[PDB]
């Protein structure tokens, strides 16, 4: 039985369990063999479940067609995006800003730009997080070696600042309480408590920052979504230039969750203690890391940033808000407390007293519905349960009649 | 101006100037700023020229209609890549070699891949690397804490093993001067030089990796353009599974360098010092830091695994290899020692008791043909030029013609 002489990463034994969704995945293919008829329904993962908008798939397969030609064929292109992309993004998402073209970077994914910064940050960086957040923040951390090892007794690893978010303080931090960092990640509208942040709210997080002498890495994955009237872009915040960067995603706008797409802008302005230019850094790791998105992808991406574009994705928008719509009148029809759900596609739970890893147990076997337990999402985390809104209106609808029967 | 209170990441500042490609599109751009009616030809970067044959991107169009269907929309995951897709590699590339459809990683391409294995190994690993060797190896291990500070005197980062490859031991490393590393990359058909360890070789290595307890890291990129009977994959070698992963590429067989798709194998019995599975922390790695291949990529990727999809392949790496024994021809004809295009795409030519960089800039000032200078694959690497045997047929021949005007 022959092993070889390298050592595991020790931060790799760091990590508690493996990542929360391949587990609830593997949970429900558990079911699914206990019970191989079941109809299951699945409102665990935000995977968007309705065919990207015609627009979209005729730019991708009229690429995919053109590569096929002397005249259309490509090859390897600018890593950091096509130009006409970079600036669509610029002008489409943060006219106005500040931002320009060459502060855009276009990736295969958000999931990949937060590793992506990970590596550049290093692993003597400090970072705070929202708690409960988003589980690739934390999880790139450890594995980074920004951390300590993983105490059982709080729910937490070390060396982390963890942000308490809860229905008390509106989803939004005290930072008196909040200790300095060198990154803060921060998530708005959150995943999962679907709680977005408010002008005010921003302005004390960039001059916390800018006091502190931290970068916030903030994330707008969602805020496409935003039904009050806060901002969408932390660039909106004046001053985020010198403590900001942005990471999105066009995943959740044009359901490109298997289709892949992305971006982070990284302003001038954001320098490191000595001076040097952050983007100057993240533009080297893209050089050597990561080969660029596919042309493919973009070519789909930028008949997203058109009139018909745009028109597509608002309908998708609005279709998955209604969803979310349902979903909050069911819980709230049957007495429970639940957040989220105005600015973001998914509902924020409370069963009080309850793991919330039980409560996902009960529903899945009893109802055939795949939810995601909130301590999947960190300490703050119990007992409430993230519920996704991305289903066919029907998948939603018996998902909501389940829930129904099941409550009292 | 305003400066955060966050470090450079000291990894980033050992690096330097400032990533080889880059490097030469400056000279690039240059060059033409001086002669701006010039029609240069680029023997360059390694970069596919000819269209993605019709039955792949018909296939990927098909794919890109079928998102826009409820039937065929999709959406996320199984970031390991699509089971049948999984499973035709395996079989195609792998099948006898002991390789089970769960040891195939799917991935967006070559360059993603040794970033999420240098993040999996962690920054305490030494890794040993070919000289000259293509760069994201030694950059990837600079950016992950891997190395010490270059030395310019002997052109090389502390830490390193680099193995010299070189006419006198014909490019294969004399292993008996070779020190113990944890990780060793290893490019066959090698990538600058085109040179394909025979089956002794390999055996040499594996043994060689057996008794320092190391892993072979196995860049299969160029193994379809073998033509002597070599070993296309290290699994070909009996005891390499227990020492061996290998890491592939679609780009070069049917052009997907703008597309994006590859792969990495990991036995199951590869293990660490304490018996732990290297592929179970790849999977956590590509579970938590990446989302996945494009399904379109994908569709792609499988529609090459198939007789015609096979056929298209065979024709394209057919077209290639004639262009490349057109340029031996014309060195040879020429008087210099031409080392590779047999099997690869790259042909390796000496230009004695001169710099790599001037030969370059020679070539590049008086003929309009770019090259890679051999000094920017390392020190071993000097003083070699890489030419490229990807473009069209008409601009291999004029490049061809120019070199002869050119040379003695
Ligand atoms: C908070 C958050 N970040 C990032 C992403 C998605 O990134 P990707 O483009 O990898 O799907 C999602 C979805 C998300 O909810
Ligand atoms: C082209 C190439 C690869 C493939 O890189 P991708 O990121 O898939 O394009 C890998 N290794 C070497 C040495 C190469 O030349």
């Amino acid at each position: 039985e022959y092993k070889t002489k390298v050592s595991r990463n020790s931060n790799m034994s760091k990590l508690q369990a493996g990542y929360l969704f391949p587990e609830i995945a593997r949970r429900r293919s558990a079911h699914l063999l206990k019970y191989p008829d079941a109809q299951v329904i699945s409102l665990g993962i935000g995977d968007t479940t309705e065919p990207i908008p015609e627009v979209i798939t005729s730019a991708m397969a009229k690429k995919a067609h053109e590569l096929s030609t002397i005249e259309g064929y490509s090859g390897y292109g600018a890593e950091q995006g096509a130009k006409p992309l970079r600036a669509a993004i610029a002008k489409t998402f943060y006219g106005g800003l500040g931002i320009g073209d060459d502060d855009v970077f276009v990736s295969d994914g958000a999931k990949c730009d937060i590793s992506r910064l990970q590596v550049m940050f290093g692993s003597n960086v400090t970072i705070a997080v929202q708690d409960p957040s988003y589980p690739a923040y934390v999880d790139s951390s450890v594995i980074m070696g920004q951390t300590g090892q993983f105490n059982t007794d709080v729910q937490k690893y070390g060396n982390i600042e963890y942000m308490r978010c809860t229905p008390e303080n509106g989803f939004f931090p005290d930072l008196s309480t909040v200790g300095r960092t060198d990154i803060i990640f921060f998530c708005s509208p959150n995943n999962p408590t679907g709680a977005a942040a408010t002008r005010e709210q921003l302005t004390q997080l960039v001059e916390f920052a800018k006091k502190n002498g931290s970068i916030i890495v903030y994330d707008s994955a969602y805020a496409m979504y935003m039904s009050d009237d806060n901002p969408r872009s932390i660039f909106e915040i004046p001053g985020a230039e010198e403590v900001a960067m942005e990471t999105a995603s066009f995943s959740k706008y044009a359901g490109f969750t298997g289709v892949r797409l992305g971006w982070t802008v990284i302003p001038k302005k954001l320098l490191y203690s000595d001076g040097f230019p952050v983007a100057k850094d993240f533009n080297r790791i893209i050089c050597t890391c990561f080969n660029g998105a596919s042309n493919i992808s973009q070519a789909g991406a930028l008949a997203c940033l058109t009139p018909e574009g745009l028109e597509a994705m608002h309908k998708v928008i609005g279709f998955y808000k209604e969803n979310t719509n349902i979903i909050i009148d069911t819980f709230t029809s049957l007495g429970y407390d639940v957040y989220g759900g105005k600015n973001a596609p998914y509902v924020w739970v409370h069963f009080p007293n309850q793991s919330s890893w039980d409560v996902f147990a009960e529903i899945l076997e009893k109802t055939h519905v795949v939810t995601t337990p909130g301590s999947g999402f960190g300490p703050g985390g119990e007992g409430f349960v993230r519920v996704s809104a991305f289903g066919h209106r029907e998948n939603i609808l018996e998902a909501c009649r389940r829930f129904k029967q099941l409550y009292k």
